[PDB]
């Protein structure tokens, strides 16, 4: 028998195979700032995977930083591979993009690099984050939250609340797919288990009454539209770390039981969260917003949190012994990671797209103080014609954008736009998701490297 | 953007790495005939690996030959990755194994073959299968004595022994009973996407761990003194078998070939109930009072089956929605899966066939060894000597082979419950593509396999 070579990928072949799987045409810059209903393409922004260092895993205070937002995008279209999209308006006209998203080849491509990319998303919870006995102890051991205070406290509340229901589209539009690939195959009786929960959210089958459907319906009652992924563009880096996560553990079935755990956790603040989010729409829209998905959730046992300890937890560690419990942990205390960080993001996101007129005026003390010398800051010089839209994504330290002349919408935000004209110019906060597009014939404009505006003023 | 490099894996590099993903140690020999309560470990027979010729893809009429079923046992271990699977006797001493099939690698390893792997595998269908309207598809579909396994099985000079080999064969897919299925409900699609998730429910007995269908079908197999651990009765899968239950893993993972599961579906749905008739009768007249036949049970009322639903609320919608276009491809998904049907009941008929001969074709050693001796036949041998328990896993040859014994003695197996003991100056002609192995029960044995091709020449 030879010898096994044990699977490697890394340095310049990694890059390479990052950037061939992402240069599938489908994956290319949109020439506009949606989808318009094509499930088939995600903006990956390829011309920048060349230059990332796939290599190097970050720590928790840098995964906001680009080249984690890059691979979050990455990670989505890799694990939607498995999942059925058809455009609202159906596959005519549309075949040639479903033929390359579901294609060997695609599906190969990804799936080679997905291990690197895991590592990359996922690696920073190693450091983030066992008898029968504690464990009963642990799990007994489980007020305005952030995101509450960000878009009620928001000036432009209708805005916020857009900006964060979009952030569960790929999410609540697809219910129960990832917890769907735990289904698949042969294993004791808490498969069938697994298998009701799949079934409460899917409506038992019947459509009108799928869980998806009914977020549709508040997508709809807030004036935006249900297609996937029409506001990929708008997704935060921590928005699509949270739904990557559940695929990873579902996907990967070395790590079921920490799925077992992130379920039982969900499940028993899922009325909460449905609560406060009936509470939040109906406050910020009124009569306007259906949020008939959320109050299928607001009675107090509407949840599967208590047959997910006693029916699925229980008889596990009772087959599988007492070494599966620090696994069954480390799935909720991982999710409980993502889901302060999606706080932090989330809320930073909305604070940058509310202070835009404020930091288009901080443009001019910046620059003066670029001027005297304050900072030594590297510049690009860039001259793009109209209609060159640079795709939403972030930078990893402050920048200050400065136009010289035409005529730039500057983009941070799902309803949220600056017009910038010659002599103008905006503070780009650090990690903020933002874009760009050129309204005149031609824009010349400089991007200075300042690290840290405070320094300019 | 830098120009996009076609993805590419061919000749040595394709070889290299199917022998890559192959070579982990839970694909390795099983020093016995049975995986004892352990998932995990599948028999790739990855020292073969390194000399087939992955590139050169058979017609129908070569796809029962060895390289073919090395290429089913390599996508069953493939697509499996994606189910989950525990030991019946819990996972505690098999972690080490657990970890080695869910690992990255191993899911990588095997997804970047499974591309050349599907060729391979389901390429001679493009030749076995040959615009259209929304009811011209109605017409076709409007268009759709002893089965072959009720002849194969009552024809048998073993009937219990016919029907509990072919029981197994159903393994992988009744006791993972609609997981291939299941892929296809994952998503964001129209109104057809919840009545495909009604059938996934039906068949998993909506969520009722008794009621459903898996624990039926462990009911049948103990009910007949098998076991129902995956996968205990590997080496006993045939090729076909294999075949079958990965062309519907195949349609469910990739999702560009959703429209041929479709059509698929509605055929499998108005064939389920005479297949389970048959298999009800058959198996009570094989068996007698003792056998538990209430999976089949299950479905054998007419008319009490998914088909019209898949007709009126799956392919019509879909077509409707997707245009005409799609309804090729509804019927290929159909004429595909009915050609392996065919391929499944002229292997399986084979094997059995063949399991009944041994006692005869141990006989037929003897004038086949002497034709060898006569100047007749030109036949190229092998001089193998082998130590104590060196058990070959089932595999099989693309020709006729005389394997004689010189000395020691062979336990040479042909099926589930079908052994000879072979000695010194005995030995057994080994038919073409038909599923054997053995263990060496002395402690030594010397012994010659004879390339004979067609064993007839040397009569």
């Amino acid at each position: 028998v030879p010898p096994h070579v044990p699977f490697e990928l890394s340095g310049a072949e990694l890059r390479d195979a990052i950037v061939q799987y992402a240069t599938n045409p489908i994956y290319h810059d949109n020439l506009d700032w949606l989808n318009h209903d094509n499930p088939y393409r995600r903006q990956l922004r390829p011309q920048v995977l060349p230059h990332l260092d796939y290599d190097k895993v970050p720590g928790r205070e840098n995964i906001l930083n680009y080249a984690s937002l890059a691979v979050q995008r990455l990670l989505t279209s890799v694990y939607e591979a498995d999942l059925v999209f058809f455009p609202k308006s159906g596959l005519k006209g549309k075949e040639e993009d479903f033929r390359a998203f579901y294609s060997p080849a695609n599906r190969a491509l990804g799936e080679r690099i997905r291990p690197a990319l895991e590592r990359y998303a996922f690696g920073f919870l190693d450091d983030e984050v066992w008898t029968a006995q504690s464990l009963d102890a642990y799990l007994d051991s489980l007020e305005q939250s952030p995101v509450e205070k960000a878009i009620l406290g928001s000036a432009d509340r209708e805005r916020a609340a857009r900006m964060w229901l979009v952030q569960f589209a790929p999410d609540f539009l697809s219910e129960a797919s990832p917890m769907m690939r735990n289904v698949l195959g042969y294993y004791g009786p808490a498969q069938s288990e697994w298998f009701k929960v799949v079934i409460d959210e899917y409506g038992y089958g019947v459509h009108d009454t799928k869980h998806s459907t009914l977020f549709e319906r508040t997508l709809e009652s807030v004036g935006l539209e249900s297609d996937l992924h029409r506001y990929w563009q708008y997704y935060l880096n921590s928005s699509l770390l949270l739904n990557n996560y559940f695929h990873y553990l579902g996907k990967n079935h070395e790590l079921f039981f920490r799925y077992v755990g992130a379920l039982y956790y969900t499940e028993s603040s899922l009325v909460d969260f449905c609560r406060r989010a009936d509470h939040l729409l109906r406050e910020v829209f009124g009569d306007t917003v259906d949020t008939t998905y959320f109050t299928e959730h607001i009675h107090i046992d509407q949840h599967h949190g208590r047959m997910a300890r006693e029916k699925i937890i229980k008889p596990l560690v009772e087959a599988h012994g007492d070494g599966i419990i620090p696994e069954i942990v480390r799935g909720i205390e991982e999710y409980r990671v993502l889901l302060e960080i999606g706080d932090f993001d989330f809320s930073e996101q909305i604070a940058w797209m509310d202070a835009q007129p404020e930091l288009k005026k901080l443009h001019d003390p910046v620059f003066e103080g670029l001027k005297q010398g304050k900072v030594d800051a590297p510049v690009a010089h860039l001259v793009e014609p109209r209609g060159e839209l640079s795709n939403t994504h972030c930078h990893d330290g402050d920048e200050l954008c400065h136009i010289v002349s035409g005529t730039m919408r500057f983009e941070s935000g799902l309803g949220s736009s600056l017009t910038l004209q010659a002599g103008e110019g905006v503070v780009i906060k650090r990690n903020r998701l933002h874009g760009a597009n050129i309204e005149s014939d031609e824009c010349v404009y400089e991007i200075h490297s300042v690290g840290d505006y405070r320094k300019c003023l």
